[PDB]
């Protein structure tokens, strides 16, 4: 009724939607994962009358009901997808998505990841992003490619058109107090790619993590802080 929504509103299985500015909305679902119930978030944006769709909903299932859900609420195609790395929070649905005509899109680094690992995997590559500090513009948005940090091929996207900085897994919501899932990180490099992300878009308005709430630029010093400590 208003709030972010959290797993208690969100059974496994059903996607929400947030309006976080003029043609920016969040997606919000949830997932089980060796034995435990996880939110995530992706973006949508308004593309002229078509929508770009970042990440996935995590799973097969999740991203169809995702793609429902977008009919019910927002009634514009989801024309393009990119997923900001190789996870299955960002790619499980990619081979639903491109069944529902959806292009695909990755950078080769996630592409050649999500191959090695077994994860579904993104059409098209999306060069120009292979060095950090690297941006690309991706229809209404920029890609950023920030360093390594919560995995070695983690992308930013931010909106400028209403300063909406979508951090994905590199970002962390303010309640968090470790680093997340850090199997694939880089935990002495996440913070100078932090820094680079700060020093890119000192604008930002809002701060999407990719997984918990929204806030604002804070969420950038804290996700550093957390990342520090957990390194200790
Ligand atoms: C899809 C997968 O990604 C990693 C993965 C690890 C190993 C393997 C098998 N090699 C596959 C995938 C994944 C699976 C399960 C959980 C996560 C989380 C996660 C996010 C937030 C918190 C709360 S907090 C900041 O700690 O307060 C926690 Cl506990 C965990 C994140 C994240 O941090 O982005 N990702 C997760
Ligand atoms: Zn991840
Ligand atoms: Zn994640």
């Amino acid at each position: 009724s208003g709030e972010y929504p959290t797993v208690n509103e969100i059974p496994v299985g059903e996607v929400r939607l947030y309006q976080i500015a003029d043609g920016v909305w969040s997606h919000i679902a949830t997932q089980s994962f060796d034995g435990a119930v996880y939110p995530s978030n992706g973006l949508i944006v308004r593309d002229g009358d078509e929508l770009l769709l970042i990440d996935t909903a995590w799973g097969a299932k999740n991203t169809a009901a995702l793609l429902a859900e977008i009919e019910k609420q927002i009634g514009l195609p989801v024309t393009r997808a990119v997923s900001t790395h190789f996870h299955d929070d960002r790619v499980g649905g990619v081979d639903v998505l491109r069944a529902a005509g959806v292009a695909t899109y990755a950078s080769p680094s996630t592409r050649r990841l999500a191959e090695a690992e077994g994860n579904e995997i993104p059409t098209h590559s999306l060069e120009g992003l292979s060095s950090s500090g690297d941006a690309v513009r991706f229809g209404p948005v920029e890609l950023f490619y920030p360093g390594a940090a919560h995995s070695t091929d983690n992308l930013v996207v931010y909106v400028p058109s209403a300063n909406v900085l979508y951090g994905g897994c590199a970002v962390h919501e303010l309640s968090s107090t470790s680093a997340g899932n850090v199997a694939d990180a880089d935990l002495a490099e996440w913070p100078t790619s932090v820094e680079r992300i700060q020093k890119h878009y000192p604008e930002a308005e809002v701060v999407i993590p990719g997984h918990g709430l929204p806030g604002g630029l804070d969420l950038l010093q804290h996700t550093a802080n957390v990342v520090k400590a957990h390194k200790n």
